[PDB]
């Protein structure tokens, strides 16, 4: 055979995977099994989206497909997909919430890598929409790689999907941007920068910034630090009940970040304040955040590429049956092997 299994291991971005090694080279890899991959439309579409996205990117701070196993059995019998990935022993969740060191320099280095990968991803017109410490994989050499692209979308989405109307269900509550919570009809790469700010804050205090218990409590926590949202953002709130709830509340001023995180690094808090804004268009971009004095130690524009050409989500807006999706996944596996040799 081509690979030798070592052990079943946990993974922040993809759950249960197998640590393995290539028999000829001894190279360590992670092997992810997607069992019964073609049984449910929503799961099958997600597998296709993830394969396409990961094949499009070629960046050290984004998880790479190292190999995809070809069907060894008849087409009709091909039911499970095996993807060979970079082996990542940990993730930012496990590091932050452990007894491991996490100095300002760890924060600065992890933030840098995350923003480096985002700058490249964002130039490809891809919004991750689910950034959280658990899907930011970290290996033994301290390399951070963004994983778990199931929630990723472009600047344009199909009305046929439920999330197009129900934005407050997009991704993880604790990292979910105000435009998603409130349906502000402005959904860009700025969604990711709110999540980055939440992650940045979490590394600084080694605790979640807005750990909301439910929908309303999540907004309350955000408002406790950011203050009452402006009249223009309140008018942009889609739902009348939420809009009335926000308007019913007494006015509140923003709490300076120097009060949220007492004695924290000045340049860190400066960049943090540029990320955590109610208004999507007021947030700093990944590219400009890389130009902030806080990351100057690592910042090198010649070593921080963009992704050309942009990624197209058109294949995902198509209404395809489970069989047609299986056909497209099988074509992706073939294309992967054809492009190598
Ligand atoms: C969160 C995880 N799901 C998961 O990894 N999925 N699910 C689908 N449809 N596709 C993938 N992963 C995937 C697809 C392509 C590539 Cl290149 C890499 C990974 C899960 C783990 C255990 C139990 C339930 C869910």
């Amino acid at each position: 055979d081509e690979y030798e299994i070592i052990e079943t291991i946990g993974n922040g971005a993809y759950g249960v995977v197998s640590s393995a090694r290539r028999r000829l080279t001894g190279q360590q890899v992670a092997i992810k099994k997607i069992p019964n991959a073609f049984d449910v439309v929503t799961n099958a579409k997600r597998t296709l989206r993830e394969l396409k996205i990961l094949k499009h990117f070629k960046h050290d701070n984004i998880i790479a497909i190292k190999d995809i196993l070809r069907p060894t059995v008849p087409y009709g019998e091909f039911k499970s997909v095996y993807v060979v990935l970079d082996l990542m022993e940990s993730d930012l969740h496990q590091i932050i919430h452990s007894s491991q060191p996490l100095t300002l320099e760890h924060v600065r280095y992890f933030l840098y890598q995350l923003l480096r990968g985002l700058k490249y991803m964002h130039s490809a017109q891809v919004i991750h929409r689910d950034l959280k410490p658990s899907n930011l994989l970290v290996n033994e050499n301290c390399e951070l790689k963004i994983g778990d692209f199931g929630m990723a979308r472009g600047l344009c989405t199909s009305p046929a999907e439920h999330q197009y109307f129900m934005t407050e269900y997009v991704a993880t509550r604790w990292y979910r941007a105000p435009e998603l919570m409130l349906s502000l009809h402005e959904y860009t790469q700025a969604i990711d920068l709110w999540s980055v700010g939440c992650i940045f804050g979490e590394m600084l205090a080694r605790r979640q910034l807005f750990p909301g218990k439910n929908y309303v409590h999540q907004l309350q926590l955000i408002m406790m630090v950011l203050g009452t949202p402006s009249p223009a953002v309140i008018q942009a709130v889609g739902a009348e009940r939420v809009r009335a709830y926000i308007q019913s509340l007494p006015p509140r001023q923003p709490v300076p970040w120097e009060t949220v995180y007492p004695g924290a690094d000045r340049q860190a808090l400066s960049l943090l304040g540029r990320m955590l804004r109610f208004e999507p268009s007021a947030r700093i971009s990944a590219a400009a955040a890389l130009r902030h004095p806080f990351l100057a130690k690592y910042h090198d524009p010649d070593d921080e590429p963009d992704c050309a050409p942009p990624f197209d989500f058109a294949f995902d807006r198509e209404a395809l049956t489970r069989e047609r999706i299986k056909e497209a996944i099988v074509a992706e596996i073939e294309d992967f092997h054809a492009r190598r040799e």
